[PDB]
């Protein structure tokens, strides 16, 4: 059985993942997810501190937090439930609707990258839908793990005498580490477009950690040819190998392919529609 104190502001109902369930928050009858961790403190510690923190459309909200026999996190309910169920089975999303998500998805990862946070977990099912429309917001979700940007910095400035080489060496790559969010977001963009992974082990006899270190993808043309150039073209600029060389969240949101009016216009009007529930009156 739950908590007495959660039990005593919500109402848990059914199961949505595996585990996450959903409930009613008893004081305005408004329907909220909760998430359950068993007992592990690290991680929750940690995504708690950071959601608390967190302030973006396309980021998951944290709205209440109880520490018992295990961890129960309440956040908001997204109702068009994850994108992994969007994408599984060789399903595929229209571009225009990929464009959508992806602007997010990058807008959401810009802003972590801008706070020092880094999400490294990146997945279909991290990223929900608000609602069942295609034409919807996406928010970004399970902060488990990420890290949060000195050891360097400080061994630095001083005696490199007694200093070993390897960690020398590591400076030069030093501070990239972000570039990781971004290799997630290219397979991610690439599994949205075609309907399939970049790198799977379905019909192929080279390692997955080999398809991956080459950074040579399984490129279907006959699936791709469906799609535009333009999109295609930054798909390949974030599966780049080299980190350094990879594209960041802001050359891509510069990237031919995003500028593009109308699904920023309609990401606008997502927003200001989202926002009409909070919207205070304000001085003129
Ligand atoms: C179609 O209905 C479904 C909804 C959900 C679902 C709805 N809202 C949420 N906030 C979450 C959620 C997903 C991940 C995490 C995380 N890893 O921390 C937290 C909350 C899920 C899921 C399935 C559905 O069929």
């Amino acid at each position: 059985v739950y908590p007495k104190a959660l039990r005593d502001e919500y109402i848990m109902s059914k199961t949505l993942g595996s585990e996450v369930k959903l409930a009613f928050e008893r004081k305005t009858c408004k329907k909220v997810a909760i998430k359950i961790i068993s007992k592990p403190a690290l991680n929750v510690e940690t995504e708690i501190e950071i959601l608390k923190k967190l302030n973006h459309p396309c980021i998951i909200k944290i709205k209440n937090f109880f520490d018992a026999e295990d961890y129960y996190i309440v956040l908001e309910l997204m109702e068009g439930g994850e994108l992994f169920d969007k994408v599984v089975g060789n399903k595929r999303l229209k571009e225009a609707t990929c464009k959508l998500y992806f602007y997010q998805m990058l807008l959401a990862v810009q802003y972590l990258h801008e706070n020092g946070i880094i999400h490294r977990d990146l997945k279909p099912e991290n990223v929900l839908l608000s609602s069942q429309e295609e034409d919807c917001l996406i928010k970004i979700t399970d902060f488990g793990h990420s890290k949060i940007l000195t050891s360097l910095m400080r061994t630095l400035c001083g005696t490199p005498t007694y200093l070993a080489p390897e960690v020398l060496v590591s400076v030069g790559t030093a501070g990239y580490n972000r570039a990781v969010d971004c290799w997630s977001l290219g397979v991610i963009l690439f599994i949205c477009l075609s309907g399939y992974p970049p790198f799977s082990e379905h019909r192929t006899q080279v390692s997955l950690k080999d398809q991956i270190t080459s950074g040579k993808y399984n490129f279907i043309p006959e699936v791709w040819a469906e799609v535009s150039e333009k999109a295609l073209d930054l798909v390949k600029k974030l599966l780049v190998v080299d980190p350094k060389a990879r594209f960041t969240t802001e050359e891509a949101l510069r990237h031919p392919w995003l500028q593009d009016e109308d699904m920023k216009r309609k990401f606008q009007d997502l927003l200001s529609e989202e926002n009409e529930s909070t919207a205070l009156p304000q001085v003129l």
